[PDB]
């Protein structure tokens, strides 16, 4: 299930820390923490104050400057990102069940405590049809943490330091 | 919904017609018909036979040599393709409902002639969990046949000129 993981192919890539705000102005927090795993914090928009650790990831090269992340998640939404880091853009497809639709915020929490409440609520329905978000981002700040950094995303985002999230480079 | 499809990025890839064999073996063909619209085509492997035309799409340029096209199915699958244009490298990520998992010929058809079915299985399930596909692939043909071509995937595999698949540039 992941022969697809090259970390020949991703050196360029494992490590990125970025933050994007989507074009309907969803901000949102990605750390490649190795070659199959992500953690993740969402700022605003319709699941903000959402965060997850340790998401096991697909991570492929496209070309030099453009990496693709795909997952599926325990709420039922599957999710495809493509990061272009020599253009600073981000680009996410995201198909969400309907039952976050209608309800988002049931999915607002540390994800990783609440793993048998995401599969009840996605147990229960509705899944279709998905709301397919399909947007570009703009990456206001990107940096290179190395692998494995615990301390990258592990609070809330609530409890970040005032300007945390508005930082750019 | 469909905000991010912007036709003057795309000029360089609708009217692709490529023929990819997944790393796993299965071998695949897509048209990018138009800006919005693939057919596509499958030659071997776990659901070889399927064929689907006027499948909608999200089609990004991420970009000058990469392009994503992202889809929902009506049989629930949900799917994120890349395609480097330079280095004939393509990649798909496909997140199939367990039903397709445990019976995969019950999606082997001109999906056109059986949405009802496909909207009845899908709505049976189960779902959960997904089957996750994540591979590179190699193009082994591509050629431009411009937008709208109503004739480039218009049969089913074992209906095509003998060597169709096979065919290499």
């Amino acid at each position: 299930a992941f022969e697809s993981t090259r970390p020949e192919e991703l050196t360029g890539f494992v490590g990125k820390h970025l933050i994007y705000t989507y074009d309907n102005g969803w901000q949102y927090e990605m750390y490649v923490k190795n070659e199959r795993t992500i953690d993740y914090r969402i700022h605003s928009g319709m699941v903000g104050g959402r965060w997850v650790r340790d998401q096991l990831v697909h991570i492929v090269r496209l070309s030099d400057d453009v990496y693709k992340i795909s997952w599926d998640e325990p709420t039922g939404t599957t999710v495809s990102v493509a990061v272009n880091l020599a253009e600073r853009r981000l680009h996410g497809v995201i198909f969400f069940p309907q039952w976050i639709a209608q309800d988002p915020k049931k999915t607002v929490c540390f994800q990783n405590d609440h793993l048998d409440e995401m599969r009840a609520y996605r147990d229960a329905g509705p899944t279709y049809p998905k709301l397919v978000i399909d947007e570009f981002a703009t990456i206001t700040f990107m940096e290179d943490c190395g692998a494995d950094d615990e301390t990258v995303i592990a609070c809330a985002p609530s409890e970040l330091p005032a300007g945390y999230a508005a930082r750019r480079n």
